């Protein structure tokens, strides 16, 4: 127990520092906006935990101060276990939530991009014509698409290659609460439950469109500028509800990512302190 081996300690600790820094760089720079991106982020965490498993076997020893910093923040196999669970069951869920919501929101944006063409000149300068039918049909089609249960719609659990992965009612309700989503997002499927995208603003938009009254023979609705403007304000309010939902989720994702990163910093600080120790010697 008297044979020192600074050289090999320095090599092992530097190897771990490097792998952790690379994973951290990926998790800080790669947005969770596509399946490809989240595959890269998941692989980065796999790389980080493999590095800790390797470090655990290396023979590097920790001080009493370091052992304690680690126990409290989260021995090396306990650390790897705890960080693995958070990456998989907390951050990985949030990544899925953002990627699914991103593509849903894009589908909505694509509809909004058509609205210019659905607003026509009226009979005079005090009236407009809104193509209420084309707008309602496109919104309804979106609702129908995202009311299904599949990999395009399910926020939790994150889905794999086959079937529909479901959770117990209690597990799904916990995430519903965690995400601050309305009750309508909680759905039974087969043997359990999933949490899906919020369709309420879309459904309200359609209601408010029918609220305007029946279209004319052309399938469109003539309206005075005041009525149109009042309708548009209400429509924009529903767009703001969807924007707000997405904002809450992306912020919550960022904070989940920051919580993991804070644990990564603890790892990096621990390893840097060991490296100092391996390089240091009392006069
Ligand atoms: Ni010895």
């Amino acid at each position: 127990g008297h044979m020192e081996h600074r050289g090999t300690d320095i090599i092992s600790l530097s190897q771990a520092a490097t792998k952790i820094h690379q994973a951290q760089q990926t998790l800080q720079s790669t947005p969770p906006i596509s399946e490809e991106n989240n595959d890269e982020r998941t692989l980065a965490r796999q790389q980080l935990t493999s590095s800790l498993n390797a470090l655990a076997k290396s023979g590097v020893s920790l001080s009493a101060e370091q052992n304690e910093n680690l126990r409290s923040a989260f021995i090396w196999d306990m650390v790897s276990q705890n960080i693995s669970a958070i990456g998989d069951s907390y951050l990985g869920v949030y990544e899925n939530v953002v990627a699914v919501y991103t593509d849903f929101y894009q589908a909505f944006s694509d509809i909004l991009s058509k609205m210019g063409g659905w607003l026509l000149p009226g009979k005079d300068g005090n009236t407009v014509k809104l193509d209420v039918t084309s707008l309602k049909n496109d919104l309804n089609s979106l609702v129908n698409k995202y009311n299904q249960i599949n990999s395009n719609t399910v926020l939790f659990p994150a889905q794999s290659g086959s079937g529909v992965k479901v959770a117990t009612e209690a597990e799904a309700r916990q995430w519903l609460s965690e995400l601050n989503l309305p009750n309508s997002c909680l759905k039974s499927y087969g043997s359990g439950y999933v949490v899906t995208v919020d369709l309420t603003p879309l459904q309200k938009m359609v209601q408010d469109i029918d609220g305007l009254g029946a279209p004319g023979k052309d399938s469109k609705l003539e309206m005075d500028n005041a009525k149109y403007q009042a309708w548009q304000s209400g429509f924009k309010a529903q767009e703001e509800n969807m924007k707000t939902t997405l904002q809450t989720l992306t912020q919550k994702y960022s904070n989940a990512n920051s919580l993991y990163d804070n644990l990564v910093k603890v790892l990096s600080s621990t390893i840097s302190s060991s490296l100092e120790t391996a390089k240091s010697f009392l006069q």
